[PDB]
């Protein structure tokens, strides 16, 4: 029944001992993604094949194979199947795949399909790099000082999707449980009230900022910052923040700064002090316009990094380019982190830079670092050439407007 | 016992068919605040005596009755007492009070006292009117733009301060009562989770809706934006959303735009078309970057409120001049919305432009506008002459550096 056809010259990555072994011709999967993933998608796969093509000088080559999730599943696969079970045996089988903008429909109570993902296969670590990239204009002042890597909870908070509708029999019941049985007296309107669960594990924070923290160290990173609203939510956002330096002190070594609350961690590789400290998320918002250079690498929770995320790069002017990962123990998924603008799709005009920025994320992570290295090279030439597409020409002045294929050529040719 | 003196001279507010019946000398309380407001405060009542003195001339006058809450309560009161109950009656009895800075200590398993004092006057609005100020230093190159009203749900959310601690019998009660009795699966990690709940009615999300539009009527305000992030929490955030639309149906004649899902209000009394929408919180984080003057007056929730408040002020350059105020039926109070920054507790040179806004707010409030327009007119003309608090003076050029009290005068002197 399966549509998805595995590549004929190609080889499955394999894991052992925590690292990959890629061969010189891996399989990866990918998902088109509804919307202008129809246009950024072809770009992404020219550009990734151009990047490695050079590179690697032939050696290597990537095998392209199609899997589906989303408005596209249900055209192939059926009515509803908007992410069928291979999808999710697929990527998990390959390790490494990427995909377009997704969408879910609403009436049919289907949740979220990116989170299905991201929850299904635990991919619990959401990387999201913000730097600028000199040339794309931008709504701030100095754009540059903005070099961060977000480390974003993944699998808890209120994004579990726990939660029960006003009226219905279950938010009733559960109501009912908190303010007989649990004494809770804080609900201001306990009928016509939507009830919603935020969790938070100290076994879920550890491993996220222990990715974290090992980020910093393999990239020499000068600190990494836990963000958090603990002085309201004590039990979830104010533990998350004590996990986090608890880890670094459990595990790193993290020894007292001053008298508290930072901790600086020595990285074994270069001898380097790695800060470790924490703001309050509201607060956050503000010190990145304010103090940007101040940051570097960011731990927070699932729905603040989703904020964090989406600031940074509206600021850096990278909302169209901003790449991203979905990174687990057993498999990845590299994704286009916008929406999928279904009146432009088919237009060959939107920007392809996220897409083919979070796969410059995914060879990096295969250690194709050569290839990686090419793609940035290729889009800061030609976003410094002012060749672009019509998101940044438009807030431009003597910019040539380029199509959603012709940027990508452009990356390519300043390879 | 109380140490509270009120004025012999000076007349309480009284509450009559919703409408504030204000004498020529009314009563108003004030809490001085933790850290700053030693400094803030006393600029603030000499800029508004100055304010109401000129207005009227010399016919109306306030009687500034002292009350206490927070560090200065301990000191006046006693040990333990950080909120003493007649403050709360103090407040509510006199209608309209003011106060500065405020902090809850940690390990005595307090919470916030801020939102103990929102809380239990039931202040349900969370009043933010962001806008610039010409002259502010700003990390923005168009911070002119931002013209907004903040309309944050205050009773309500995650906020209510409703969780249980990792390993704790009760976090272990709940969550089994989930798991078992409530079917709940998506808690990846069951064991050592703190557990937060996230509530929201339909009469909380009325009455702050309701609260937001007739403020844009009586402003004649463009239109009211719903941010919310309903397409994760629906029972939630989406709650909110649907009530907001619902409202504006319900008891303003909202009309569909288009084919949805955009409704619009005549403004009653000025025929103008008010438009009623809704964003996706973490778009809204940018969308205040790229699209400020698309927006104008904003609901929504506690929490959101508290981040793009924050993220608004920023912006603006008014990190340290942002208005504020906690609307209720019975009583409001007006505050300083900044931190209490100890280490400069004293030493005079803090930018009190956040209460004294506060504090404009506060007379406006009580229908003495002429005295209201005389601060805002104050601050303009001493923000636009450059004769600014270290705060400001530190990112400007020929900038002549005031203390915090001669900042006050300078706006007296605009006046
Ligand atoms: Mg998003
Ligand atoms: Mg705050």
């Amino acid at each position: 029944e399966s549509k998805v056809v595995v590549p004929a010259q190609g080889k499955k990555i394999t894991l052992q001992n925590g690292k990959l072994n890629v061969p010189e011709n891996p399989i990866i999967p990918y998902i088109e993604g509804d919307g202008i993933g129809v246009d950024v998608t072809p770009a992404m796969l020219k550009v990734v094949d151009a990047a490695v093509e050079k590179a690697y000088k032939g050696e290597r080559k990537i095998s392209w194979m199609e899997i589906y999730t989303g408005e596209k599943s249900t055209q192939v696969y059926g009515q509803d199947v908007w992410l069928p079970a291979e999808t999710l045996d697929l990527i998990r089988e390959y390790r490494v795949a990427i995909k377009g903008p997704l969408t879910t429909p609403v009436g049919g109570g289907i949740r979220s399909l990116n989170v299905a993902l991201r929850q299904e296969l635990d991919l619990y670590i959401c990387l999201r790099p913000v730097r600028y990239y000199q040339g794309t204009p931008s709504p701030v002042k100095h754009p540059e000082l903005t070099d961060m890597v977000i480390f974003r909870e993944n699998s808890e908070d209120i994004y579990a999707g726990i939660e029960w509708k006003a009226d219905s029999a279950d938010a009733e019941k559960v109501i009912k449980f908190l303010r007989e049985e649990m004494g809770v007296k804080k609900i201001r309107f306990p009928e016509h009230c939507g009830i919603g669960i935020k969790p938070c594990s100290e076994e879920g924070t550890k491993r996220l900022v222990r990715a974290a923290i090992e980020y910093a160290i393999a990239n020499d990173r000068d600190s990494v910052t836990l963000v958090h609203k603990g002085n309201i939510m004590k039990f979830t956002e104010g533990a998350f923040k004590d996990w986090g330096y608890q880890l670094a002190r459990e595990e790193f070594g993290g020894e007292l700064i001053d008298g508290g609350p930072w901790l600086k961690v020595k990285n074994p590789n270069t001898g380097k002090e790695i800060v470790i400290k924490d703001v309050i998320a509201d607060a956050f918002l503000q010190q990145i316009l304010l103090r940007p250079a101040e940051y570097d690498v960011i731990a927070c929770m699932n729905l603040n990094g989703d904020y964090i995320s989406d600031a940074l790069a509206a600021q850096v002017g990278g909302i169209g380019i901003a790449p991203g990962a979905n990174i687990g123990d057993e498999c990845a998924l590299f994704e286009a982190t916008h929406g999928t603008a279904p009146a432009y799709a088919g237009q060959d005009k939107v920007n392809p830079g996220s897409i083919i920025l979070s796969a410059e994320m995914m060879l990096r992570h295969m250690g194709w670092t050569e290839a990686a290295d090419l793609i940035v090279k290729g889009m800061e030439g030609a976003i410094n050439a002012k060749t672009v597409t019509y998101d940044f020409e438009r807030l431009m002045d003597g910019a040539k407007l380029l199509k959603c294929s012709e940027f990508g050529d452009a990356i390519i040719e300043n390879m």
